[PDB]
């Protein structure tokens, strides 16, 4: 078998993986959001990278 060699418009396996990303603090790419409440989760930041 020479194989069918499938190519898909969207290449993801149902998106069942948590991407591991490391970041640093730099304007305007990364900063804390302006709030007076404690920050939690993945939304403690904002900027171009997010």
């Amino acid at each position: 078998d020479g194989n069918r060699d499938r190519s898909n418009n969207i290449t993801d396996s149902l998106a069942n993986r948590t991407l591991i990303v490391t970041t640093i603090l730099e304007e305007p790419y990364v900063m804390y959001r302006k709030s007076d409440k404690p920050l939690y989760g993945n939304d403690r930041f904002e900027g171009y990278c997010l």
